[PDB]
């Protein structure tokens, strides 16, 4: 009943945006009435904030997991990128939601969403100190830096493939986003 | 073609108001206002807000990519010219918050068709970042098997989001002070420098 409402709430806000949304769209999306809705969410907000805290932790949970049980820092990288791109390709629904509906303007509600985001980025983090402490990545790695070389490119490839309506594999493009970010441009 | 004469002021008005208020807020009534033009004057310019918005994106990014271009033209090297892009990008928004704040907040919008506007304005730069790639490739500078595409996505997909988190901190440290670091990092990734 709460999975169906999540369900629901990324068709109709990739479908209609999220400013046109509307909660009650959401609650016929998802077979039920009106007053449902409300015994999860305060209201339209919460709906679009849950939606993100509910697949951004599952999504982390996974990603922890695959690299808990790998053997080699590269190879936790390499989950990462596999892991994001994968989640999309399978759910062009939500990379709309993600990449298009979920860039807000106010304030108050971006901050919310980046509350959330850190989750991610926190990951990101420790993979990073990982792999300096490992040897795998240079000691005087700024790991900020890095976050957001590492997040802000792989945002973009998946931004570009949205806008291009996702018409080639965005799937196919984890080999060499991976190989790009460990080795830079350099020759 | 060029601009009539209260061009940069309703323009540079229009980026303090947006700045501000936020795009939502802004009214052409306060653009005028803040640029000390009557209601009318604006219209003689442009047709409504949205018009202004892009109008000032593509004036401005226009003159960032040929200021780019030029300063590229006179260096030799394109470790020098990647340089000389991260540091112009950088040095231009941390010259103007509140068009920062317009660039990387307001102009991020979910309205389609703005959306789309914005993106063809932003494949002059885009091209640019694909010049510099294919020649430092032809030179043996940068890495022969690297697909241009890719790189370009990841050299503006970090800039941009370096300047993002800097807005988000209220502009209050010197964005300039991470060129060389990003131009670094860009050139040897996790593994090396
Ligand atoms: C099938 C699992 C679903 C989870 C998929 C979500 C993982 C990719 C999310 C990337 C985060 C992008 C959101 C950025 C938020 C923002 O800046 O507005
Ligand atoms: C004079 C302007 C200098 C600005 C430096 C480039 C700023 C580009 C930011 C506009 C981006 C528009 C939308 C983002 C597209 C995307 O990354 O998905
Ligand atoms: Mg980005």
């Amino acid at each position: 009943k709460y999975d169906q409402i999540i369900d629901a709430a990324v068709q109709v806000i990739a479908e209609h945006g999220y400013h046109q949304a509307q909660v009650s769209k959401i609650a016929k999306a998802a077979g039920v009435a009106d007053g449902t809705i409300y015994l999860y969410f305060n209201n339209k907000e919460d709906v679009l904030i849950s939606l993100f805290q509910e697949k951004m932790g599952r999504f982390v949970d996974k990603i922890r997991s695959q690299m808990n049980e790998a053997t080699d820092v590269e190879e936790k990288l390499k989950i990462l990128v596999n892991m994001h791109f994968k989640q999309l390709a399978a759910d062009h629904k939500l990379a709309i939601v993600t990449q298009l509906e979920l860039r807000q303007s106010n304030t108050e509600l971006r901050l919310k969403i980046n509350e959330v985001l850190k989750g991610y980025l926190n990951l990101l983090d420790e993979l990073l100190m990982e792999g300096k402490e490992k040897g795998y990545f240079f000691q005087e790695l700024d790991t900020r830096l890095a976050r957001q070389m590492i997040f802000g490119t792989l945002d973009e490839v998946v931004t570009n493939w949205v806008m291009k309506d996702c018409k080639y594999d965005l799937t196919a493009l984890v080999k060499p986003v991976h190989q790009l970010l460990l080795g830079g441009l350099r020759h």
